[PDB]
């Protein structure tokens, strides 16, 4: 089997990408935010505290002719930016893009941080990392990826984000027509349950490209682009007028600027991130100070390549025995 689902971003400034999911019989359509870097498939719901819904899209279990409560199941999950949610577990259908799993543990926020009540374009979370790191408690659960892998005709995925455009989540095969040139595969450590991949360095605008190891993560759930503190400080230099803001919280820079792109490696390959890619606007409403789309992951304690980089690629997750990360030009 395969899927193919259309991924779109929720603003303007591509701040997040949305996917429609199907759950449950007869289907309710809710759009998840597909992300590398976890391992829960949760949605608001109809259990969820009422003050914490403020527009999104309810999966709501006793309308679901399939759905069946997973007893005494509950999860809970803290992000790296400080936002959370948990709640009790259902199984149920799950399809994206034509592919099927049933029996998929869907996990039903009771609560939601404020941060997921504020942005009503988003009605959940589908991880997409390893499923040892699912908060099910006292059973760890299987992601959708997991579950589906055995029956897709290559036990693949495929990210291909659009740069202000849809783009695409595809599950089981390699569309050959996506990408320009070959595909470099990268080795991955499963260690701490994410896409962990270590880049051969990074070159920025025209400049000449350093050689130099970067261990990461391939993030899709991750807006920015994380690296370390020397290579982040020698992009921003080349942007007349740049400055890491305390205040704002990382580098801010005159929204008058043109960018310079920044490249990283990948084997021998590289990659290039256009520099309008990094643009993410003004810091509030009417502020001539633009956010910068690269930013320091210093004290993060991981190197994150999340949208502003996975977004320039055609990127293959391949959960083969021993997976790896493949990335195109496109
Ligand atoms: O998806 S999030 O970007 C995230 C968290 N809270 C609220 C959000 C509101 C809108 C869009 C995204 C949000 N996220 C959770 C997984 C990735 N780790 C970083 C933080």
């Amino acid at each position: 089997s395969t899927g193919s689902a259309t991924t779109t971003p929720i603003d303007s400034l591509d701040d997040a990408y949305i996917t429609p999911v199907q759950i449950g019989t007869p289907a309710q359509t809710l759009n998840l935010d597909f992300d590398t870097g976890s391992s829960d498939l949760w949605v608001f719901s109809s259990e969820t505290t009422a003050s914490e819904v403020d527009g999104q899209t309810i999966y709501t279990p006793s309308k679901s002719t399939t759905a069946k409560l997973l007893s005494g199941a509950t999860w809970s999950i803290s992000y790296g930016d400080g936002s959370s949610s948990s709640g009790d577990v259902y199984t149920d259908t799950v399809s994206v893009g034509g592919l099927t799993v049933t029996g998929q543990a869907v996990e039903s926020a009771k609560k939601v941080s404020s941060s997921f009540t504020e942005d009503s374009t988003i009605d959940g979370l589908l991880g997409l990392a390893f499923s040892t790191l699912n908060t099910v408690s006292p059973t760890q659960q299987k992601t959708f990826f997991d579950n589906a892998k055995a029956s897709l005709d290559s036990p693949v995925f495929t990210a291909d984000l659009g740069y202000h455009a849809p783009g695409t989540y595809n599950f089981g095969f390699i569309d050959t027509t996506a990408y320009t040139g070959s595909i470099t595969y990268t080795a991955v450590s499963t260690k701490q349950g994410f896409w962990e991949w270590t880049s051969t360095g990074y070159a920025v605008g025209s400049g000449t490209f350093k050689s130099t190891s970067i261990d990461g993560i391939a993030d899709t759930g991750t807006t920015l682009l994380y690296l370390p503190a020397t290579v982040v400080s020698a992009y921003w230099a080349q942007v007349s007028g740049a400055k890491s803001s305390s205040s704002v919280g990382g580098y801010v820079f005159p929204c008058s600027a043109t960018l310079p792109s920044f490249t990283f490696g990948v084997g021998s390959a590289r990659i290039v991130i256009p520099g309008d890619y990094i643009d993410f606007g003004p810091i509030s409403t009417g502020s001539s100070s633009c956010f910068g789309g690269i930013q320091s992951s210093a004290g993060i304690g991981i190197n994150i390549f999340g949208d502003v980089a996975l977004k320039a690629a055609f990127v293959v997750f391949n959960g083969a025995t021993t997976p790896t990360l493949g990335f195109a030009s496109k």
